[PDB]
């Protein structure tokens, strides 16, 4: 169908501008920011200024009540842009003023409109403050009762992965490729009418377990490309504690060429029910694309972290 | 006469699309799917969308009540396509949303219309979930009180047969030739007016014992082609436990050229009377086809597994 | 936006004389002096004479009540010039007549007009008098209850830094670059739309803690330019006791080219939360300027010295 | 501004005729004498005769009451010539008839007109008598209750300084240069608008401590030119007992070229506050003149000798 990504705040808009000018199929991007200076120079072709009568183009400050109230009084503006959609993604970095407050408001618009919403957040760095981590912890409660799926990319685990003195654009961009793989992973799943076919309906029942989520795409090629793709797709090194045990909903998609083997299918599916052996449901897909070469792809969604 | 195969669900349509573009004699195929994306690219010349007002062309999800209710409200649509027929086969992969629910509904249409129906199901893989096997076990009860003859091709026994790293298409396509052999075995029995002519009269009284069924066709050629055909046709490697002891209905068809020996018939009949020695009826047949070579064919139907 | 520096007294006018004829972007300068003899020859093209009916172009003497009452009666002139501004800096040298009295009055105009004001004072030399330091100590109370942020450049610590027999102009001119760095550092922070973006909103919430402040910009270039910039920006050698422990508000801006690294980022920020680990808020910024070379800049503002 | 020096008596006329025909900037001189014989031949272009109806142009004799009465009855003429001025200096040699009487009357005119007045006196020689020294002390007591600042050049200390058999004219011209240096130091204090700037206000509030005063200018050039100039400025060899301890008001002006060093200022101020460490106010100035050479000038005013 058609899908949308609403990235609120300046950091959420930073995820959007990378996605613009790529080859995009059936996806439109909306930028939300209380502060209008960040929306001045962006590659995204549409911009939304929220709280223009309450800030006149400025941010939310260190008090997120300014960012919460600015989005609250422009709830008329959020509903109009969210039309004709059935999957929205909330891109933000929690811990600040706007993204801590405005992102639940877009979720509140999303939940009021009967749409399936998934929020992607980044918990801040530890050195930037521990007192400000407290309301960032309470900001999770602000998002735990309004969003079906909590995607978290904590910044305290940013240095432990590729700690070779990478660029600040690169480690920020690594979290962006998590969300881009999340957006493109759902998009390639539903749009493609494979030999076996998963669409929106069994997508919807997976992350309705109301818990923490994790969704990324592992790509492998080789003789044992099935185990390398299954283990890469389940590995999310950019989280504090993934806590795969006690999950309540699993969604697996398999993509391979016409040389796809039952040994390849089982060994991807062999590692998925080891932690999902509890009283929980697992949805499995399969796709057979003839034009693309021997590269294999596995997309895994795991929601319901209890 | 004229026969029909109604394959519900996306996987059931995959069984149907295998049978298209072959040489077809007096057989029509109808494709049933709640999800309309799988019906977009199929070789079958006619498509039926069920639940179009309840899903807008989407699936049934992990809850099979959506698949059951979508088929229930289009019972007006199921009766119209099932007309002028006297043998329908229900092709589905059980354990999901639609095939768990919609296949009993097509059976309920079939039973209400006074037609002889046999349902072919595939119990899911063990790694895909054991909790979802529980309602798949209750899904057997959903089909045990609406279908005369239960055909099961469990996916847990897919590995033990030709486990040489076969393709996912090949392991799935093996079960489709089981149903194609089931359809073509009945059709070649009925359409041919051989030297001995089995027809509708003895066919109906065999599988009306209201139990599990098994329908395969063994082909052998050689000096002892009788025992190789009889033992292949009685062996169904794609089932959990065939349980041939305690059967209540046996239907046997023998096909050979004019060089047929009376010892060829007896030894095929000898291995069938061994396990059918209980208080049960056995129907046998004979065919004398002059044009075809020394290749011999044996079709055995065993319904009433108790 | 547009910002203003209000420099009262003759010495405060000397601070204004330094910044006139430089390349100025969005900043206007207003000169205040009760004594009109120092305003006779100034490089600034605009002047304000306060107390012309009470002194006729003369100073305030050793009694600052003359300097206080001269500004108090001409409060009509101070409000008219302070229009369309959102950030004013009070440049004065305390301990005299006018700057001891008139600078709180401009603050009183600033506080009445709903503007964010920071007052910058220089405590006098120790040899010029200790009795006159007593009301200069009491002049701190005169400014502690009217200005959000107290910037102090004491003259008793002037000799301990670059005590190589520097010029009187150079020892005085060092304190003017404290102001020029303070004014330009806030100016370059907001006027630039960086890749990450700070503006007035989180600026405003930092120094509203009603305490002593410190504002300097450390510039480093090299292999370990992160630690050299962070330690230079946190070091203010021109104060009595900086007292970083017990701060209530921190504002940090980071400027680098597109080769910016994580190992640059935390190592700047690691020295900031060592003393700001108490129950206080910390704001971090970041800018990515492509045109400029490998030189790196760090601007730190720390208000709320308790 | 514009300043005046009122010189009563023959010694005052000698001081005035010494200052006339020099290069004069903004200064006017008025010559007062009860005896017109000294006013017969003077280089000053304007003359005032007081007591012309009481003496017919003769002196006051050995009784100062005659000069006091003459000045009292020509107070009407005294008031008219003192107009438009803000600084007057009383030049007289005490111990005689006219100056001992007329100078307190000019002081009374100055105090009645709201002007800043400082009196310069010369206590007479010891060999001329001690009975007249008694009423010289009485005249000092008379002038102590009418003049803000008492400048004394006693003649008993005239021989102790440069005692190489100098002429009487040479010692008289030395005292005249003391008074001229006082007047001219005040002149280029108020007239010059230096980089730092002293004006009339702190001047007015310094010598209002109502005590003995001292006003001299020390000039030095060299490597340690600060200490030599400051010690020459503080040394007044032409007084009985300078009594720097217990002062109540200090006024210092510093003049140097653009090569002025901080250490010069430190050493000058350091040798000022040693005797000015009591509960007293110190006013410190600075000037930066670019055209003149490496010569340095220090002007020190110390009023309030207690
Ligand atoms: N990992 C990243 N986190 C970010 C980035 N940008 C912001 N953030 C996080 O977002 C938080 C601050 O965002 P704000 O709530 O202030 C949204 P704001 O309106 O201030 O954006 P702008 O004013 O447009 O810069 C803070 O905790 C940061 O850790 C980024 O590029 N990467
Ligand atoms: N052996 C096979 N089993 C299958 C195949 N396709 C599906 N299935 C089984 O069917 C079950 C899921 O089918 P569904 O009830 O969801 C019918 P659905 O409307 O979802 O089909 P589509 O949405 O058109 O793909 C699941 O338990 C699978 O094990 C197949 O090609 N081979
Ligand atoms: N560090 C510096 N302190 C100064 C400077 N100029 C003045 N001051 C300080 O300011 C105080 C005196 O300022 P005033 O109250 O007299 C203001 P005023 O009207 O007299 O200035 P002008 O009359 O124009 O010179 C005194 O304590 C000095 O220590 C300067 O150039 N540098
Ligand atoms: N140091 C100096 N003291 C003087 C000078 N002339 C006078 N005097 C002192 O002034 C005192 C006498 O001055 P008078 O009061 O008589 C003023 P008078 O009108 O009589 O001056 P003439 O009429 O010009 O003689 C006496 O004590 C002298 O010591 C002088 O040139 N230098
Ligand atoms: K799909
Ligand atoms: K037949
Ligand atoms: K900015
Ligand atoms: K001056």
């Amino acid at each position: 169908a058609v899908i949308k990504v609403i990235g609120v705040g300046g950091g959420g808009g930073n995820a959007v501008e990378h996605m613009v000018r790529e080859r995009i199929e059936g996806v439109e991007f909306f930028a939300v920011n209380t502060d209008a200076q960040a929306l001045r120079k962006t590659a995204v072709g549409q911009t939304i200024q929220i709280g223009s009568g309450i800030t006149k183009g400025l941010g939310a400050g260190a008090n997120p009540e300014v960012g919460r109230n600015a989005a609250d009084e422009d709830r008329e503006a959020l509903r109009a842009a969210l039309d004709g959609a059935d999957m929205v993604f909330i891109a933000a970095g929690m811990g600040g003023g706007t993204g801590t407050g405005a992102a639940p408001v877009v979720a509140e618009v999303a939940k009021d409109l009967g749409i399936l919403t998934v929020a992607v957040v980044t918990k801040p760095f530890n050195f930037e403050g521990k007192k400000r981590m407290a309301f960032a912890e309470q900001g999770i409660t602000e998002l735990s009762k309004h969003v079906d799926s909590l995607i978290t990319i904590p910044n305290d685990k940013l240095l432990k992965v590729l700690g070779r003195g990478i660029s600040l654009l690169d480690a920020f961009g690594a979290a962006n490729d998590v969300l881009k793989g999340a957006v493109q992973g759902i998009a390639e799943l539903i749009t493609r009418p494979g030999l076996m076919n998963v669409d929106f309906a069994d997508v919807r029942t997976v992350m309705s377990e109301m818990g923490y989520a994790m969704m990324g795409s592992g790509v492998a090629s080789g003789e044992d490309r099935a185990e390398e793709a299954a283990e890469m797709a389940i590995s999310s090194p950019l989280l504090e504690d993934i806590d795969l045990s006690g999950a309540r909903g699993v969604l697996v998609n398999i993509t391979a060429g016409f040389d796809l083997r039952l040994d390849e299918f089982e060994t991807v599916g062999n590692t998925i029910r080891a932690f999902a052996s509890d009283n929980a449901t697992v949805v499995i897909g399969t796709s057979l694309d003839p034009d693309m070469n021997d590269e294999l792809r596995v997309t895994v969604v795991a929601t319901g972290i209890g």
